[PDB]
């Protein structure tokens, strides 16, 4: 059956509503301090039918202190999602991608559609129940609002190796 993986969870509220643009782009930069497998990212929806291109790309140990443009390790295609009202969607790799402890990595995605739900109180640290560290910056590739405290990007879906 469909394997299992856990959520790391940015925000600890949501905003009003979040909209989109024909060129508009989500990203966020994060690090954990522990090796991880990223399957994914979850996203907010909600509100209506959208669609999503998920992106990773690396920048390394010293993404946090200076944001290059970075090299791509995966995307997908642009594919149609919705969910229920408050949930996040499990947009998934083609391929999960194993991340290095302390390195920096964007989380990018490219959503279409009506207004979605959106998170506030975003977190630039939270630590996961399992003990992993995760850090959150914003990145210079995000054009629609999202950030560090607010947006889109609500969860990075990993394993433990």
């Amino acid at each position: 059956s469909l394997e299992d993986y856990s959520v790391v969870n940015r925000f600890e509220s949501h905003g009003g509503g979040w909209g989109y643009s024909a060129h508009s782009v989500e990203a966020i930069r994060f690090s954990a301090d522990t090796d991880i497998l990223l399957g994914g990212l979850g996203l907010f929806g909600g509100r209506g039918e959208y669609t999503a291109k998920i992106k990773l790309f690396e920048l390394g140990p010293d993404g946090g202190d200076h944001e290059t443009d970075g090299d791509l390790l995966a995307e997908t295609d642009v594919l149609a999602y919705d969910c229920a009202a408050r949930e996040k969607y499990a947009m998934m790799f083609d391929e999960p991608v194993l991340l290095q402890a302390g390195w920096w990595y964007v989380a990018w995605a490219r959503v279409s559609g009506p207004s979605s739900d959106c998170g506030s109180h975003g977190q630039a640290s939270i630590t996961t129940d399992d003990g992993v560290i995760f850090q959150f910056k914003s990145s210079k590739k995000s054009n629609n609002g999202t950030d560090v405290n607010a947006g889109q990007i609500p969860q990075l879906l990993y394993r433990l190796p």
